[PDB]
C-alpha cells in the first residue's frame, strides 16, 4: 500500500543524490581507486560506470535499496517459473529457452505437471533438423532447388530481436565463416557475398503495401520461403500480410501442395496456424510464458536465423544468453552486472531526472540494435500503475534512443553536449569483423571509430570551462562575449560496455544483459515488466476506423454506430475524398 | 532580456495552468474550435485540435510570436543577414530552392554577387551531368553506364538525402518507371531490374563495417563514388573517401579512368583539388548552407538527381520553394510552419513534455525520423541564448521515432501509459504500392490508415475508471487489477495529412520541418545555426588517435598525454592481445 518512495534506503538516496549533484565526475576521475572499483570485469568484456555521478558509497546504498526490495528473491522468483506477471498470471520463462540439453534434468521447471524444458529442446531439435534440410537441400522448393530467399512476417517482439541479431552477426558469419577470414586479416576485399547459405532475408512487419512492395522486390516465389511470426496469429498487422503475400506466392505457385512447402509459421496458437493452412510439421511453436520482446530465443529468432546461420552458431548464441542468465540469478547484488546497469538507470532516471537513455553501439552492424532495446524497455517498463495495483505517479521506463557511433555525433551529440543531459550507453569491441589498415595511415580504421568511443565518455563527463575557453581565445581571437557558446558543463553521465569480439556467443551475452537489466529495472521501479494493457485502446479505436472505412468505400451502412468527435469527422471527410 | 520575463511568457506560464485542468474531449466536441485549429494548405492539412489549448491560449502564443519579433527575425534570415551571430554567417538554404524565373527578382546579395547565379549555375552542372550519366554520355573507365553510387558522408551531408532517397525511391520505380496508375492496385509484376535504377549505398561511418557494407556484390568498374563533406576534412568521411579510392584502385590502374570514378561535394575546392578530384567533377555549395540544411544543394540534388533525374527534383526544389514562400508571407495565426514551432515551444515549456516522437504512417518514411533528430536536436539542442548569455529554461526536446503502424507494437505502451510524449503523426491518402483484395474488408492502405486517426484520438481521449469497470461487467478480470487498463488521456497530437507523396510534396515537408526548426530557434532565443558542442570529442579523439599510432607502433613522440584513470584501464585493455 506503501510504494517503493517510502523505503529507508530510498529517502537516503535522495539525500546522497542531492549532495553528489555538488560534485563534479572531472574529481571522481582522477580517484584511482574509485576506477579500479567501478571498472567491472566478465570473461569477455568489461563495464566502465565510473562516469556515473556517485561515490562508490552511494553505489553501495543503491545495492541497499535493491535489497530492500528483494531483487534476489524477485528474480530467483522469475527463474524457477512463479507467476510474476501478475496482471495476467503467468509465469516469465524466456531464461529457459537458452537452458541446454545437458542441465534438461538438472534445470527442470515443471508447468502443469510437465517439464518445460522437454517443450523448449523438442522445437529446438525440430529447427535443428529443418534449418539443416534447408541449409543442404534436403527440403527444396516446388520446383525442387534450394531456397534463397526468407520473408519474415511480424511485427514489434516478433520481428525487432531476429533482426538486431540478423544484422549484427550477417558480416560475422559472411567474412569469419563462409569467407575464411581470420581475426584481426585485414582488408578482405576479395571477400564473396553470392554464393551458397548466402540468404536474402526480409522483415515485413507494416501492414502499409509500401512495406510488402520492399519485402517482394526483385524476388521470385518459386525461391522464397514465406515464415508468419505472431505469439497470438490474431494481430490485424502480420495477419493482413501473412494472408497478402499467401495470395503474391498463390501468383505463381498454383498447387495448395507445393504452396505448403513454401509457408512455415512461429506461433502459440495452434488452432489458428492450422485454420490459415501450415502444416503441423510446419509450426514451430512457443509458449506463453515467452513475452514476444524476450522471444528472439524462441522458435522466433532461433528459426528463420538458424536458417541464416546454421544451428551450431544459433547454439553458441543460447550459451551465450545462458551464461549471462547464471551470472544474473547467481552473483550477489554488488557484482552482479545487469543490477548495477539496472541500478544506475534507476538512480539516474529517479534522484536526477533523467528521463532519456542513449543506446550508442559503436558498431554499424548494432545498427538493429536500439530498435530492439526500445520495445525491450518502453514496452516492459513504460508502466502506470505498481504490483501492489496501485497507480503511480514517480518516474518509470525513459524515453530510448539512439543511432551506432561515430554517426550520431553528426546527428543530435550537439544536443547531449549543450542541451538537456542524456545519459548514454555506449558499447563496443577491441575488433572488426572487416578489418581496415593501409600502410600510409596513422591508425587502422577501427581505431579510428575507437577514438570517438573513450573520447566521448571523457568529454561528456569532463567539460570545458569558461576559463579554459578564455584561454584557448589568446590564440583563437573571438569577440570576448561569444565564449559562453563554447562552455560545455560536464558531469555528463555514460557507462562503457567494452567486449573483445561481438560473436555469437557474445551477441547472446549482449541480449540477456538487456533482458536482464530491464527485469532487475522492473522490479526496481516495482511494476510489472511483462504486461502490456496500453496498447489495447488504440486496436479498438482502430477497428471502429475500419468499420466506417468499409461502410464508407462500399457506400452503405452497417450494424455498427459511431461517434467521432468533430476534428476526426473533418479529417476522415477529406481522407475519404477523391 | 530573457523570454521568461517577457509580458506574454509570463501570461502564458498562467494560460497553461487553467489548461492542465482542462480535458482534449470536451475541446473536441467544438467544431468551431476544430474548424480553427485544422489548417488547410494545397494538398495538405495540419490538425493542432488535440493540443492542450484554447483558440484564446493559441491566440496568446501568437502574442508571444509578435513580442519576440518572429516575423522580422525570419525575414533577416530570408534576406541574406548575418543571423549566424556566433560564426558571423548567412543562413541562405531557402536560396538553394528559388527557381530560375526569380534568379534576379529575388536575388540575393552576399559580396557583391548574386547568391543565385552561383546556385543555378550548380543545378544547371547537376542537371546535365546526371542527364549524362542517365543517358551513358559520362560513362565508367570500361566505357559502360554506370550501376553503382556510393555516397560517402556523414551527418547533414547524408541525413536528408537518405530521406528524400527513400522516400521517394518507390513513387520513381513504380509510378515512372512501372507507369502504375492511381486507380490500379497489386502491381506485383513491377519490374525493379531495369537500366535507370541506380543502386545506391551511403557509406557514413568510419567503422569499417560499414565499408563492408557499402561495397558488398559491387563492382569498380560500375560504381561512382560521390564523396560529400561541406569542411573537406571531417575524421569520418576523409578516411572513407581514401578506403574507398584505395577500394577502386585495386581494379581501376590509371589516374585518369580514376578520375571518372570519383566527384565530391564541398565548400572547400583548395581541399577538393588536393584529394585529386576534377574541378568539372566538384559540384560546389557554400558556407551560408548548413549541414542539416544542405539537401536542397548539391549534397542531396546531385546524387538524387542520378537515382531519379533533375526533372523530378526540380519539381521537390519547387515544393521547398512554395512552402519557404508560404512561411515568410503567411500572417502568424495561419502560418503552418509557424504555428507547429509555438505548439512544440508550449509543450516543452508549459507542461516540460520534453520528448517529440515523428511517427510517419508510411514504411517509406523510414529515414525521415533520422533526418529530423539532427535538423532539430543539433539546430536546437543549445545552453546560450542569443544575447550570449547561458539559460537554464529548456532548448530542444529529445526526438525519436519509427513509422506507424510498427511503433504501435514497440514504444507505444509507454507514449500511452507512461510519460506524456507529444507525437507528430505524417499520413498520406494514397500509396506508393496500393493493395487490395476482394475478400478483405479494407484495401491495405485503409489498414494503415485506421491506426493515424485511432492513435490521435485514443491518446487525447483515453478511458476512465469507470469505463474500465463498466465492460469489466462481462469481461470479469479481478477488479484490483481494473487500474492497469485506465488511460488518462490529454496526450497531445499534430496530425499531418496529404493527398500524395510525391516529389513536390516531398519538398513541402521537407520545408515545412526546415521552417518549424528556423522559427522554434528564434521563439527559443538560441543560436539554430552553429554547433559549437561537437568540438570537444573531435579534440580528444585526436589524443586518442595520436596515443593509438605510438603504443600500436611501439614509438614515442612529441605528443604529451593526460588521460584520466578510467581512460587508461580501458585503453590498457583495449590495446592488449
Ligand atoms: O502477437 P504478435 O503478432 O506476436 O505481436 C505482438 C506484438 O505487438 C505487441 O504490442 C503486443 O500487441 C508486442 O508486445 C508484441 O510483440
Ligand atoms: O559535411 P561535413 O563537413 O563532413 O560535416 C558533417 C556533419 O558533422 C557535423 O556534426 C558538423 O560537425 C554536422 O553539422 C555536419 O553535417
Amino acid at each position: 500500500n506503501m510504494e517503493i518512495t517510502n523505503l529507508k534506503s530510498y529517502k537516503e538516496l535522495v539525500t546522497l543524490s542531492a549532495e553528489e549533484k555538488t560534485k563534479d565526475l572531472k574529481d571522481y576521475l582522477n580517484d584511482k581507486n574509485r576506477s579500479e572499483s567501478l571498472i567491472k570485469k566478465f570473461k569477455n568484456f568489461y563495464m566502465d560506470l565510473s562516469r556515473q555521478r556517485y561515490s562508490e558509497k552511494t553505489l553501495n546504498k543503491l545495492v541497499e535499496y535493491a535489497e530492500e526490495v528483494e531483487l534476489k528473491k524477485k528474480v530467483e522468483k522469475t527463474f524457477m517459473g512463479e507467476k510474476v506477471n501478475m496482471t495476467e498470471n503467468r509465469s516469465v520463462l524466456h531464461t529457459a529457452l537458452r537452458i541446454p540439453i545437458e542441465k534438461i534434468n538438472t534445470h527442470k521447471i515443471i508447468i502443469d505437471n510437465k517439464n518445460v524444458l522437454e517443450d523448449v529442446h523438442g522445437v529446438l531439435k525440430k529447427i535443428e533438423k529443418y534449418s539443416d534440410d534447408i541449409r543442404n537441400g534436403v527440403i527444396k522448393t516446388c520446383k525442387n532447388t534450394k531456397f534463397k530467399n526468407v520473408i519474415c512476417i511480424g511485427i514489434g517482439g516478433s520481428y525487432l530481436g531476429t533482426e538486431f541479431v540478423y544484422e549484427a552477426m550477417k558480416y560475422y558469419y559472411y567474412n569469419m565463416e563462409l569467407n575464411k577470414n581470420e581475426k584481426d586479416q585485414v582488408n578482405n576485399f576479395n571477400n564473396n557475398y553470392d554464393q551458397d547459405n548466402v540468404f536474402n532475408v526480409r522483415f515485413l512487419a507494416n501492414v502499409d503495401p509500401n512495406d510488402v512492395n520492399r519485402a517482394i522486390q526483385n524476388l521470385d516465389q518459386y525461391d522464397t520461403l514465406v515464415i508468419i511470426i505472431s505469439k497470438t496469429f490474431t494481430t490485424a498487422e502480420t495477419m493482413l500480410n501473412a494472408r497478402s503475400i499467401k495470395k503474391w506466392l498463390s501468383l505463381k505457385i498454383k498447387d495448395d501442395e507445393n504452396l505448403s512447402k513454401h509457408m512455415v509459421a512461429v506461433s502459440t496458437n495452434l488452432k489458428l496456424t492450422d485454420e490459415f493452412g501450415i502444416s503441423r510439421d510446419n509450426v514451430f511453436e512457443f509458449w506463453d510464458w515467452v513475452g514476444g520482446r524476450f522471444s528472439v530465443t524462441s522458435s522466433v529468432g532461433i528459426l528463420p536465423l538458424s536458417i541464416a546461420f546454421g544451428y551450431k552458431n544459433m547454439r553458441n548464441f543460447l550459451n551465450g544468453c545462458h551464461d549471462m542468465d547464471e551470472h544474473f540469478l547467481h552473483a550477489d547484488l554488488k557484482e552482479n552486472i545487469p543490477v548495477l546497469l539496472a541500478l544506475t538507470s534507476f538512480y539516474n532516471s529517479h534522484f536526477f531526472d533523467y528521463k532519456n537513455v542513449a543506446i550508442l553501439p559503436y558498431f554499424q552492424n548494432l545498427l538493429k540494435f536500439s530498435a530492439h532495446i526500445q520495445q525491450l524497455s518502453m514496452e516492459s517498463n513504460g508502466k502506470s500503475v505498481d504490483r501492489n495495483n496501485q497507480p503511480i505517479h514517480y518516474n518509470t521506463c525513459q524515453v530510448y534512443f539512439g543511432e551506432p557511433g561515430t554517426n550520431g555525433q553528426h546527428s543530435f551529440y550537439q544536443l547531449i553536449h549543450q542541451g538537456q543531459v542524456i545519459p548514454v550507453e555506449l558499447i563496443g569491441f577491441k575488433h572488426s569483423h572487416f578489418p581496415i589498415k593501409f600502410d600510409k595511415e596513422v591508425v587502422s580504421n577501427h581505431d579510428e571509430l575507437m577514438t570517438n568511443f573513450f573520447a566521448q565518455a571523457d568529454a561528456l563527463a569532463i567539460g570545458k570551462t569558461y576559463e579554459q575557453v578564455k584561454e584557448e581565445n589568446e590564440k583563437n581571437k573571438m569577440s570576448p562575449e561569444l565564449l559562453t557558446h563554447k562552455v560545455f558543463n560536464g558531469n555528463r553521465p555514460s557507462t562503457l560496455l567494452l567486449f573483445d569480439e561481438l560473436n555469437f556467443y557474445t551477441c547472446g551475452l549482449l541480449l540477456s544483459l538487456y533482458e536482464s537489466r530491464i527485469v532487475a529495472e522492473g522490479f526496481l521501479l516495482n511494476i510489472n515488466s511483462f504486461d502490456q494493457w496500453g496498447v489495447e485502446l488504440g486496436k479498438v479505436l482502430a477497428k471502429e476506423v475500419r468499420n466506417y472505412f468499409n461502410d464508407t468505400r462500399n457506400q452503405k451502412k452497417s450494424d455498427n454506430t459511431y461517434n467521432f468527435n468533430e476534428s476526426t469527422k473533418i479529417l476522415l471527410n477529406y481522407y475519404l475524398s477523391k
